[PDB]
């Protein structure tokens, strides 16, 4: 309805009280009539909401959907992100940022229920509705276009800590672009920039999260390494509640970002990470090596030693188990 | 009209024929007498046209208005771009080039009459319409992003090489981003990418060529210091003329970049820039320093010696005489 956002929005700002529906009316310039029949397709639409006769409406808790007038009350007070769009469907988050990001400096994010057309490295397909984040941030750090790579570090760290927050089991970064959970791949972000020679334009990261699927959900070649945060969450997984510590994380590590170098985050980004101990299996254009990985350096370089012995620094890498 | 683009495009095509009208009514499934009524307003927007009893039309000249028409004679034969997008006026090329990149893998370029926003280096204000060449190009090189300095020189020579064929006067590079012709600024261009660690998705190269404006259409505070082609130029500048020389020369210089090392053309940069000789004043961030220009290295980097004896190497800089 034209009006479904601004009141879901009224009555997430005035949770924890009750608000009435004439205070709604009076609000929106429209009828209690109105207001009810909004209330009620709200509910249909699966907001639990509390209505009590002489007091009003209660929202106790939104359903597995990404409504815009939410996340504009997580923008609103965001010292970070000057606004959000919020889709439920659409080709691509990243497709959409990298056009969104054109003739302006905002920093903002874009979020989707459904991709029709995700995409990860090297072009590769990547989106259900209902069951996983699909997010596209961009920012705006006055830094120079080869400190990408340590921006892909940091953030590395913050996905991991949101993760964490809400899984009863370790999770840990596969360098340099996926998150883990017991062998079960859970997320997978991409750093990109627009940039000249005097500085970076934008970064755009885009980061898919497995939230609430079942192993029934995957496909069958790849549920054994493949896992949702709710397979690991003996709560149910509120989606809104990790947006939140998601973004939360976001902003402590881009803010360290632009002022740590990457050696003070070093050694806790070694210990989260499960690359080590392994033989790991490299793919580099049309040539394909094994390897063991024996150190991240001071500059996010990952130091490997080959099967034939020789050692690589590896700036990045396209690495399988 | 809708068929004045394709009426303009069969008569250049058939240069250096006469083509009939009943060839271009046939052609496009119009009477004689809409053809007719286009010749005429082809002909009122300053198209030379000479028409001949029972023989037909030829082109003979085109005015300083970029017509699609045309440019799509351009793209048809080139093997680097796959089409072009003409505009009368934009807000910016660059801004447009950026938004049309996004998902796919097309090379193209956009060329507008007039732009209302451009912008150079730094944000700064740059574009009238019937005086300059007004282009920004999007090229797919497989490289990493590193390699964006080095397509900034090998662009370079190539631009040159465009105005001087049709400059007596010589032509001359100042490092990283301008052309000159005798003290006078004739050409600013910028390269800027999109890219990640994998590789570079895409170039955009904005460039922007003065072609006919006369002293008189120059801010008096800039009067001595810019140029535009046709001051050096005894004969009429055609800007048609013009924009297929500098397109060959990209493609030359875009086929070296991606075939040479930078050491190959070195010399012939050094042999083409004015930077050399001379007190620079350089601007970086909060701190401004002069200096003398003593090398420009393998890697592309300017060696300067500053005034206090100091050495720096620098892969950009914002330089003034
Ligand atoms: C979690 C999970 C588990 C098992 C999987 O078996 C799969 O086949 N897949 C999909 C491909 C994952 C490989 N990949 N490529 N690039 C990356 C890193 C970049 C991924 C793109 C992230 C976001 S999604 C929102 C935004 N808008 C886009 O179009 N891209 C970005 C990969 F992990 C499996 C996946
Ligand atoms: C020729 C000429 C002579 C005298 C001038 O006195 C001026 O004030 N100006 C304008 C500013 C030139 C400084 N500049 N900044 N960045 C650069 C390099 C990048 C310039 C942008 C080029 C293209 S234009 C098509 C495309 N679409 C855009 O928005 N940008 C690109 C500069 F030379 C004078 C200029």
């Amino acid at each position: 309805s034209k009006y479904s956002q601004d009141v879901l929005q009224l009555l997430y700002k005035n949770k924890p009280n009750y608000i009435s529906g004439q205070s709604i009316a009076e609000s929106l310039n429209i009828s209690r009539t109105a207001v009810k029949k909004v209330i009620d397709q709200l509910k249909l639409e699966g907001c639990k909401i509390d209505s009590v006769n002489h007091k009003g409406h209660l929202l106790q808790q939104l359903p597995d959907i990404w409504y815009q007038g939410i996340i504009d009350q997580y923008t609103k007070s965001s010292a970070l992100f000057d606004f959000s769009e919020v889709y439920d469907s659409i080709d691509s988050t990243q497709l959409a940022a990298k056009k969104s990001l054109v003739g302006n400096q905002s920093s903002f994010f874009i979020l989707s229920d459904e991709q029709t057309k995700g995409r990860g490295r090297f072009n590769r397909h990547w989106s259900s509705k209902g069951q996983g984040l699909w997010m596209s941030v961009v920012l705006r750090p006055n830094v120079a276009f080869s400190m990408i790579s340590k921006f892909n570090l940091f953030i590395a760290l913050g996905i991991r800590d949101a993760i964490q927050h809400f899984s009863q089991d370790e999770v840990k970064v596969k360098w340099p672009n996926d998150i883990y959970i017991d062998n079960g791949k859970v997320c997978g972000f991409l750093t990109e920039m627009v940039a000249n020679n005097d500085g970076i334009e934008a970064i755009i990261c885009g980061i898919g999260i497995n939230l609430t699927q079942q192993l029934e959900n995957f496909d069958e070649s790849i549920r054994h390494r493949a896992t949702s945060i709710q397979l690991h969450d003996k709560n149910k997984l509120d989606r809104y509640q990790f947006l939140e510590r998601l973004l939360q994380e976001i902003e402590k590590r881009y803010n360290q970002f632009l002022t740590l170098p990457f050696s003070e985050i070093r050694e806790e980004y070694i210990a989260a990470s499960n690359i080590w101990n392994r033989t790991l299996l490299f793919t580099e254009n049309d040539k394909q090596f094994k390897g063991q990985a024996i150190d991240l350096d001071y500059d996010g370089y990952l130091i490997v030693r080959d099967e034939a012995g020789e050692s690589h620094r590896l700036i990045s890498a396209d690495i399988d188990f």
